[PDB]
């Protein structure tokens, strides 16, 4: 390593994030969201109006289901809610990863898989979850894929993201989907919302925290939620919200701009990707393609510098065969001779022996590669604020893998946030931590009192 070393320096500084361009980039954004929010077609960012125009007070009460449906991981709760004081009472949940096969198959099964789980979990009811009366059963539905919402408990399915690839349920609604799905199975359920991930996080961020504006997922997607005000919504009339307030769904991993530090790598991830040109945000943001940009510049110097010697090993041409948390694990090791990186190498991708010279350059290349992401992740927060004319308490409810398990990542992200915002604005925003969401917000459209 060997011009290894060339191959590295290029893509650093490639990848390069400076605070001149995080600047540009915020810019960018602000700029696409006015766009978005000013003709339906307008911009990369859709800006989709969630018909959310109350978020939980806190005095939310009785008992509630929630569905989830991620790119990877599906979930089925129920929640007892208890008020102002009590708050949550009582929570119980299952879940469930989700079979590869289901998300390029039929919308059916699908929906089956969701219906069949959340039968199965009924079952189970009992004690302080017992259905009381006389009555039926309210649901929050959390889908973390973009739709064009009709209603709080209704609307269309856009478009797949994450690697999902259903073309039989683009153009369906969500809510009639999974309604055929529960009868299939007899399970009669009132579903009261729909929301994306973002809407739900932040709905549950506010409930604890009256001063959260905005919410961001930073897991196997990205994308982010904030709460708007009615009349800077242009493109929207169907309804005159008394709060005039709109909470809107992003869908930022869309965004694009020519000040985002793409490189080869990102390119060939992107037209070998089963929806080029679409998501290219969220392709070098979120966990789902941080370990296959790694797996791809590890690729380019065992063809070009022998890096793994004159045979490329044959695990290393298969996409998406490095993970994010195997790049956050070799990341944190610090250790002489780095340990770590080099068992992970051996037993991901079936080489024997790395010396420190090719250790050191894999545990470079992971921190270029997350830092890239966390610091654009600060640049999108930033353009969001200065939406909010907020560039006064201002709290980003945060949730998703990167965020809460990668040490580097979210230190990352905040350090710049703050470098972003400076000495004045930089001690009147906060990001913090913690579905539930999706219940309070059917907890406010509940047929029933207690
Ligand atoms: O789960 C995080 C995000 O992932 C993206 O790929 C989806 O399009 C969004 O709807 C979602 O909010």
């Amino acid at each position: 390593w060997g011009r290894v070393l060339a191959i590295l320096k290029a893509f650093e500084e490639d990848c390069a994030t400076p605070i001149s361009k995080l600047r540009q980039v915020a810019d960018a954004m602000t700029v696409e969201m006015h766009a978005g929010l000013a003709s339906d077609g307008g911009s990369k960012l859709k800006m989709l109006i969630s018909y959310v125009d109350n978020l939980p007070s806190g005095d939310e009460k009785g008992l509630f289901y929630a569905l989830d449906l991620g790119g990877t991981n599906f979930r089925v709760m129920r929640v007892l809610l208890g008020g102002k004081q009590e708050r949550v009472v009582k929570q119980e949940f299952e879940e469930v990863s989700i079979p590869p096969h289901l998300m390029t198959g039929g919308s059916d099964e699908l929906f089956n898989f969701i219906a069949e789980a959340l039968a199965k979990f009924v079952a189970t009811e009992c004690e302080d979850f017992h259905l009381p009366e006389g009555r039926q059963r309210e649901l929050g539905f959390t889908f973390a894929f973009p739709v064009k919402q009709t209603s709080l408990s209704s609307g269309s399915l856009i478009k797949w993201t994450k690697g999902f690839s259903i073309e039989e349920a683009v153009g369906q609604d969500v809510v009639g989907a999974l309604n055929k799905a529960l009868e299939r199975v007899g399970l009669d359920m009132r579903i009261a919302a729909l929301v994306n991930d973002t809407v739900g996080t932040l709905a549950g961020g506010r409930y604890y925290n009256p001063d959260v504006v905005a919410a961001v997922i930073l897991g196997t997607g990205t994308n982010a939620a904030y709460v708007e005000r009615a009349t800077a919504i242009p493109k929207w009339h169907g309804l005159l919200p008394k709060s005039g307030e709109m909470v809107i769904n992003m869908e930022w991993g869309n965004f694009r701009s020519s000040h985002l530090p793409l490189t080869e790598f990102d390119h060939t991830l992107d037209f070998e990707s089963l929806n080029p040109g679409e998501q290219i945000l969220e392709k070098i943001i979120s966990g789902m393609y941080l370990g296959e940009i790694l797996r791809r510049v590890l690729l380019k110097m065992a063809e070009d510098a022998a890096f793994f010697g004159d045979t490329v090993p044959s695990k290393l041409r298969i996409p998406f065969i490095i993970r994010t948390p195997h790049m956050s694990a070799m990341h944190n090791d610090t250790s002489p001779d780095l340990k770590i990186v080099g068992s992970k190498i051996k037993d991901i991708l079936e080489v024997p022996t790395t010396s420190l010279k090719m250790r050191k350059v894999v545990i470079s290349l992971c921190n270029i590669i997350a830092t890239r992401g966390a610091r654009l992740s600060a640049a999108g927060i930033y353009g969001i604020l200065k939406k909010l004319g907020r560039d006064q308490k201002s709290v980003i409810a945060m949730d998703g893998g990167l965020f809460e398990h990668y040490t580097q990542f979210s230190e990352c992200m905040e350090s710049s946030l703050k470098e972003l915002l400076g000495d004045e604005a930089s001690g009147s925003v906060e990001v913090t931590h913690s579905g539930i969401g999706a219940a309070l917000l059917a907890a406010s459209h509940s047929l029933y009192l207690e």
